[PDB]
């Protein structure tokens, strides 16, 4: 129980701020996480035995695909530990065992490929899950690698707090269907101007933590500008892949997915940033002041796209 991670001081004190970058060191992936839970949690949460074991299987059932990969799973539970470490009276034991556990299993086994492309294609997961197909998906590989032996890093909960839990995870990660996240931000942002938002009417607490899984899934939008940029070519590597694989069902993809279309690349950004990512971070300002830097970090990057559009990059 004595054994705690520490990070080199570079790393110590960059960690605590929002826009940090986990690098690109992979074997450093596992203790970062690690040392986050034991400030976030506690060091007794998780046995350290289970935690390692079950942090390593994670890994594994992550693919090697340009952006849906491990290093985005580390990087959404890194920008949680933000949110909760900036938040911290707010939220429950059970909210920051459970949210930093859904953030590193969020995207298990993505192909790289939409709930879209799956139901065109007819991948046999379309007619096992009609709707949030992958996030359904997500969600039943988190439960398979908890019930691996030595695997179960809740085991020490109580059986309500177990079904607790589970049930956070179950919501934290279907929420990151980002199909879902334009109603619940709609009616996070009326019950927030009419004042009807309650944090302790658990319907009101699941959307709120729906929202700060949307802000950590989207959280490339809020690094500094040369990781957002590098981050969007990984993003696009899938997205063109994927407009490849529409052509030959014989679709022809929206322009965004079009490896021919990468001229429209920039304007596409603007329409993210101003459709999606500005009024995510804007509403989770609203509701949790402190996570400011974010919605901040999301507007510079917004500028520096109007200005590759400008000519001016
Ligand atoms: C409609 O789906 C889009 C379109 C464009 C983007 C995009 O441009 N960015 C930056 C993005 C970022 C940073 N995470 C995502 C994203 C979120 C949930 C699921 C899959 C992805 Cl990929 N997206 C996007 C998603
Ligand atoms: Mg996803
Ligand atoms: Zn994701």
């Amino acid at each position: 129980g004595l054994m705690q991670f520490t990070l080199p001081v570079r790393l110590c004190k960059e960690i605590e701020l929002f826009h940090f970058d986990i690098g690109p060191f992979e074997n450093m992936w596992p203790g970062i996480f690690v040392y986050m839970v034991h400030r976030s949690c506690g060091t007794s949460c998780f046995e350290l035995e289970k935690l390692c074991r079950f942090i390593m299987s994670v890994k594994k059932n992550y693919r090697r695909v340009p952006y849906h990969n491990w290093k985005h799973a580390v990087t959404v539970a890194h920008c949680m530990y933000a949110i909760l470490q900036n938040n911290h009276t707010l939220f429950t034991d059970l909210e920051r065992k459970g949210l930093l556990i859904a953030c590193l299993c969020h995207d298990l086994d993505h192909r790289g490929f939409s709930n879209s492309y799956l139901q065109k294609f007819d991948h046999p997961l379309a007619a096992l899950y009609s709707t949030s197909t992958m996030e359904q998906h997500h969600f039943s590989q988190t439960v398979s690698i908890l019930q691996l032996e030595g695997h179960n890093i809740f085991s020490t909960l109580s059986s309500s707090e177990y079904e607790q839990v589970l049930e956070i995870i179950r919501k934290a990660i279907i929420a990151t269907d980002l199909a879902l996240y334009f109603g619940n931000r709609k009616q996070l942002e009326e019950m927030y101007q009419t004042g009807s938002l309650n944090l302790n009417n658990q319907s009101h607490r699941d959307r709120v933590i729906g929202l700060m899984m949307t802000a950590c899934d989207l959280c490339s939008v809020t690094k500094l500008w040369p990781v957002t940029k590098l981050t969007a070519n990984d993003i696009y590597a899938e997205f063109w892949a994927e407009g490849d694989e529409m052509k030959k069902l014989g679709i022809q993809p929206i322009p965004m997915m079009d490896r021919d279309k990468k001229d429209e690349v920039p304007q596409g950004q603007l329409g993210f940033y101003n459709a999606v990512a500005i009024p995510c971070y804007t509403t989770l300002t609203q509701i949790l002041p402190p996570t400011e830097p974010l919605l901040k970090a999301c507007r510079d990057n917004l500028s520096q796209w109007e200005k590759v559009i400008r000519g001016e990059e």
